[PDB]
């Protein structure tokens, strides 16, 4: 153990930064936020200091370093350019046993800054000792993705539950089972954010009353297009708590490998199945206690029939939330260079499906950007369509085939080729059809 | 945030516990592999004490509380089972500005001693201030199961070349790149945990043999539209890295929390659209990496084609990570689906906002889709002037959704004759929702409301 790590109350706590420019200034938001009582001593400060001087949150000393400003102090930060000057404010704090950082060496002094992962009161701290920050970075990345934004209003909530949860629960056993699915439970968690203290106090009192082995909820997860980088924060904190995961084809093997070890897998995609007995295993999964993430490409409420699965959940009373993801219109634009508008192209962006019948003369019209979902077999008549209907012939259209993921493959042209560029490509793709596409010249940063 | 947690250096410095009982044993512990300079004053010590002090590791002073040996200390601990006695040692080092932490009593005094994961030289530190213990080690026990051991040796290592990266890459661009791939290379781990020092010494031959892309760029990253919990993974790895990111009015605070400390930040609020590119352009020509961070997806009336534009005519790299729209996100958290089983064949986002132009009303007034008009609230009179004229039904079913996603989120919602009333009960950002689809609501909303 080369450090010791602390965590202080810094709250109306005298604090000295040396230093008045970019570095200086990252260093003094950070002690802001922990209400430190802040002077700052340089010789020229940048003009974020002399605003906070303004509005009173810190003073600010200008001229050369004054070792008597540590006389109170509680800790010291030398944050200038200036190796002599840092040396000098290292030795004056070290001569009164003021802990004291010098930013550009961390081996210098008396203390290291971690890296923090704020979810007050929860916090979290990473630290290599000055011999590898850019391992501390990686680290705190990683948590950052995995500790919910509002875990801290989680914790401070469980604080006053404590007596509450050890008379109802004997055992520390009971206790600890109690807790895991209490800090893991979402409407909770959000009820706490939203302030809805009605709905703090129904979710609540569901956790005591509940089995102590029930923790039933469904989440509807947006896969995204492919790319595992392309699931949200939330849809990977979603998968990395659920005892059971529902998926399909369209969710990417990627994505897969990121689900919790030991959750169930459930797969419903087709190796023909309808969607009745899908909306059944989700409800049975769920009236078992379990918590359930039914987990669908791209984002569960476009062309995903997610309504039709959450409608099965509400009469039955089951708890359930929606996590959006990134439709495949979205990626596959961002992945091939394909902008879905720009400047004047494009007053609207159309996303369709391949009883009844497209509204062909509507599709034809100028200024859209149209994007065909599940169209591929459609392909040939749409070219026809298009141009009978008066869309001009130098039309631009791309195929996308697996947009945003590493087999991706996107093919274009004309309007007037559409229909054996659509030869070339299969399931799951994506239409595209617009001046956009012409876009895809300039701004085609992946690789096909 | 509640606490600073910061790294103390404790070698050769003085220390005080005060009790000598099974609490100070385990805090006396810490300090010790800490290399403290450690006194412990309490009335009885059980043996453990006495060991340590025959090994001559710490100093024993038997008898009541005395003030003057917090004197020349740097951080105090009272371990009493005396709360009058704690008090004492507390307010003694108050007045000393010596920080002290009272065990029994996380809320008083001026640290916690929080839960540590150990992978010297790396160290992880976790604590819940005393709220909740239970998940302090709930979290301890995953963040172990986390980290593999042969971290500390990956760590040692890096800190053995750290004079050698120094000396031979001139830029900090170059180190960090040479650091990145250091610490994601598995072979090189695993020699380390091997000890096998001829393999260890031939990956990082070549290592620092590899060229580095010494070039800045620019990455357009959709934010969502407001939860941050609604970043891409990829999106967060972007800003937890950026040396610059440029923000606007539309990006969330929640979102801004996450880019990491080290980065400026630019705020292009209130700035025209080429002035941003020219902020793009400098600090990517200048060896950045550069984040344009933009509500929801960059790429849905954002502008993102432009800025890319004018980086691809300076020879500038570039990439886009998409973000959930408005149109999804508000979606999800409204409870009202874009598309249904056949209330709606077509989802059209719109812009309420043209550059002479108008919109193809004939066009938009179709059956059976869902309509999304972005920035439209200041035209939602006129939207529902068009629409019932070109042939709309007078009770479709609408919605305004304002700062979706968050916190504040407002939903307003009636038919569409109500539209231009509605449009004047919120405020921007808000979308505006057409169709059946917002009838969905009543049965699939499972946020708030409000
Ligand atoms: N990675 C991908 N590349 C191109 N098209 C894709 C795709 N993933 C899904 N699609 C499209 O989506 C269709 C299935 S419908 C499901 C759509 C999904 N809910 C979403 O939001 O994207 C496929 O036929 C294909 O047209
Ligand atoms: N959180 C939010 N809630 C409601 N509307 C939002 C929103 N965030 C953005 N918008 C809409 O988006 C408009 C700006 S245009 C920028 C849209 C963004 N690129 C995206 O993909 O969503 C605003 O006028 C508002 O209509
Ligand atoms: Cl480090
Ligand atoms: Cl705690």
């Amino acid at each position: 153990m080369d450090h010791l790590p602390i965590f202080c109350q810094l709250r109306d706590r005298d604090c000295l930064i040396v230093g008045g420019g970019d570095v200086a200034e990252r260093k003094a938001r950070l002690l802001l936020e922990a209400g430190a009582r802040l002077t700052v001593n340089a010789l020229t400060f940048i003009p974020q200091f002399t605003v906070w001087a303004n509005e009173g949150m810190l003073t600010l000393v200008e001229g050369p370093f004054d070792e008597t400003l540590l006389d109170s102090c509680w800790l010291a930060i030398a944050a200038t350019d200036d190796d002599t000057v840092n040396q000098r404010v290292s030795d004056a704090a070290e001569s009164r046993r003021i802990f004291c950082n010098v930013v550009d060496a961390p081996k210098a002094a008396s203390f290291i800054m971690p890296s923090i992962i704020d979810r007050s009161p929860l916090m979290v701290a990473v630290s290599a000792g000055g011999t590898s920050p850019v391992l501390a970075r990686l680290l705190r990345e990683k948590l950052e993705s995995l500790l919910p934004q509002h875990l801290g209003q989680v914790a401070r909530y469980a604080g006053q539950l404590r007596a509450r949860v050890k008379k109802q629960f004997a055992t520390m056993g009971e206790r600890r089972r109690f807790w895991e699915k209490f800090f893991v439970n979402d409407r909770l968690a959000q009820s706490l954010a939203n302030a809805d203290e009605k709905a703090v106090n129904a979710t609540t009192e569901r956790l005591f009353s509940e089995p102590l082995d029930h923790r039933g909820e469904v989440v509807l997860v947006g896969a995204g297009p492919g790319d595992a980088g392309l699931l949200t924060l939330k849809g990977l904190q979603q998968i990395q708590q659920a005892d059971i995961v529902v998926y399909d084809r369209l969710v990417s093997d990627d994505i897969m490998n990121l689900v919790r070890r030991a959750a169930d897998r459930v797969f419903v995609g087709k190796r023909c199945v309808p969607q009745e007995e899908i909306n059944q295993i989700l409800l049975r999964e769920a009236q078992k206690g379990k918590r359930v993430v039914r987990l669908k490409g791209g984002d569960p409420f476009i062309f995903g029939r997610g309504g039709e699965e959450l409608e099965t959940l509400c009469h039955a009373g089951i708890p359930f939330s929606v996590v959006p993801g990134i439709t495949a219109a979205s990626g596959c634009s961002a992945y091939s260079g394909i902008p879905l508008t720009h400047r004047d192209y494009a007053q609207s962006v159309r996303l369709v499906t391949g009883g009844g019948e497209l509204d062909w003369e509507n599709l034809a019209a100028e200024k859209q950007t149209l994007v065909f979902y599940m169209g591929l077999n459609q392909a040939a008549t749409i070219q026809e369509k298009l141009i009978a209907f008066g869309m001009q012939a130098d039309m631009p259209v791309a195929l996308v085939e697996n947009g945003t993921s590493v087999k991706q493959r996107v093919v274009h042209g004309v309007l007037t080729q559409l229909g054996e560029l659509a030869q070339q490509v299969e399931s799951p793709a994506l239409i595209i059809v617009g001046r956009v596409v012409a876009l895809r010249d300039k701004l085609n940063w992946f690789s096909n």
